[PDB]
């Protein structure tokens, strides 16, 4: 299936190589942010550029420091990664690399374009198959070693309660 | 099929977004550089991250300058080119922005894990169908544009001369 490909692409292309380096971008940055990666799999598949859109309780804080590596023939390929403050009534309740998982942008696009061959009613389906390809991946790979989370979910909503449900173990 | 999820998802998430600021990142660096991306696409997912490796006639030039962009929760997500000069008997031939179309790594690797259900023998098949639905997106994009040239090839070689006959128009 094409959910099976975008789970091993996102993995073998991006989790497989900034996974091992992550606990030291972690450590470098807090010279306290948290030592996973959380990653956002909205079943609807709808990703929004800017967290805070999607809940005002999750609050842009830094960027962690690049990681870069030549790959396939591009000189200092960077992989870049953004640092949130969840709130909860006011506090700031904890702090996480978090992030949507990109290839469900790949689901969501191709159900609306027609030569993509996808149904638009197909969606739910493959970001399920997406998630479940993914985290028999992680659970099975060496790179994850308790520094990657996967957050699926489905809205009927709090985003920031979800996250924070994962964050306190 | 994979190939073809790994296609949309490299349309999707790469060459939609870079492929309309291309000309302008080459006019600056230009302040001479080809105005065509050159994608190299090996049908037998042979993708070393070292070009010069691949031909010493290709030879790495320079960076482009970098195109950032807030994605899926990431601020200032960066995606960057390389420069090559393409040498023949001694005199430089030719001047590209150029690189290995990443996914064909991924068919690599997913025809190396028992669990991704792939054998080995299907790369082949599984890069050609890539290529195929690659162009046929291309083909039909807005954003490409006089802009985008696959250089798809079987070793029985030149890559360089390869790259050299695209680029003579
Ligand atoms: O990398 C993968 O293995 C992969 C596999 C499938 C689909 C995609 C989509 C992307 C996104 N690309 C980038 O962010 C990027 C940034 N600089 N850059 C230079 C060359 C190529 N890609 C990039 O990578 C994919
Ligand atoms: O971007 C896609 O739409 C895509 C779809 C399928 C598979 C892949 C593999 C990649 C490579 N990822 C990067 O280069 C990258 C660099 N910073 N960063 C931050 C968050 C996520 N990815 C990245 O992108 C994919």
């Amino acid at each position: 299936s094409v959910a099976h490909g975008l789970a091993w692409s996102y993995y073998i292309g991006y989790l497989r190589l900034i996974l091992p380096e992550l606990q030291a971008r972690i450590r470098t940055y807090n010279q306290a942010v948290s030592q996973r990666l959380y990653i956002l799999l909205p079943l609807d598949c709808g990703v929004p550029d800017n967290l805070s859109m999607a809940d005002p309780n999750i609050r842009f804080l830094d960027k962690l420091p690049q990681q870069t590596g030549d790959r396939a023939g591009i000189k200092d390929r960077v992989y870049s990664n953004s640092i949130y403050e969840l709130l909860e009534n006011g506090q700031r309740a904890g702090t996480c690399v978090l992030e949507y998982a990109t290839p469900l942008q790949t689901l969501f696009a191709m159900s609306q374009y027609s030569q993509a061959g996808f149904s638009r009613e197909d969606r739910l389906e493959q970001a399920k198959l997406f998630c479940r390809t993914l985290e028999d991946i992680l659970a099975d790979a060496p790179e994850s070693q308790n520094n990657c989370r996967l957050i699926a979910y489905q809205e009927p909503f709090s985003l920031s309660q979800e996250v924070l449900r994962h964050l306190r173990q």
